[PDB]
């Protein structure tokens, strides 16, 4: 797809058995999902941006489908206000910024 | 250009006559720069990101050259972690996401 930026670039993703809406975010190094009771082993992490840092749970080798395109990698879970797909998974689906 | 995402998508901008490095950020509604001087009128504003809300100064109708392409729009100044080019100016230069 080609996605314009008039509005927030929200797409459907599949992760952990759930369909969700998530933000395609070239500013994010990694992927962070709204709080959910995902199974598996995890390790604690802090991530930071506008407003400071939040504590999240880091899960590894998690399958994610983004708009029909498959990926697998690290997913963070915690008190983000929006589900965010970052560069770690955007590169796996071939996404580029074009102008 | 077609910018892939293995590294942060940083580019050179010119604003107020000065050259700076900035991040092309599709997850940001607004353009937010580190502390600097800009000419003309401003008013206080609040924005929220991954960690919560911050106070910024809002400058309207500011020319910005981004990787060679002209934009003129709103620039926020305040305690951002990095210089951020958000959707308000990415749309002006014709940026889309592609995969
Ligand atoms: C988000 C994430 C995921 C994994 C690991 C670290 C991080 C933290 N990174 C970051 O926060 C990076 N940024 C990003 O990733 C931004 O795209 C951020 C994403 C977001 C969207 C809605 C709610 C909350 C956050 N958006 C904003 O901060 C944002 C949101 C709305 C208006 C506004 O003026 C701004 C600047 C902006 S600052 C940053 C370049 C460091
Ligand atoms: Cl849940
Ligand atoms: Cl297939
Ligand atoms: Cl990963
Ligand atoms: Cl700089
Ligand atoms: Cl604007």
């Amino acid at each position: 797809p080609q996605i314009t930026l008039w509005k927030r670039p929200l797409v459907t993703i599949r992760i952990g058995g759930q369909l969700k809406e998530a933000l395609l975010d070239t500013g994010a190094d990694d992927t962070v999902l709204e709080e959910m009771n995902l199974p598996g082993k995890w390790k604690p992490k802090m991530i930071g941006g506008i407003g400071g840092f939040i504590k999240v749970r880091q899960y590894d080798q998690i399958p994610v489908e983004i708009c029909g395109h498959k990926a697998i990698g690290t997913v963070l879970v915690g008190p983000t206000p929006v589900n965010i797909i970052g560069r770690n998974l955007l590169t796996q689906i071939g996404c580029t910024l074009n102008f």
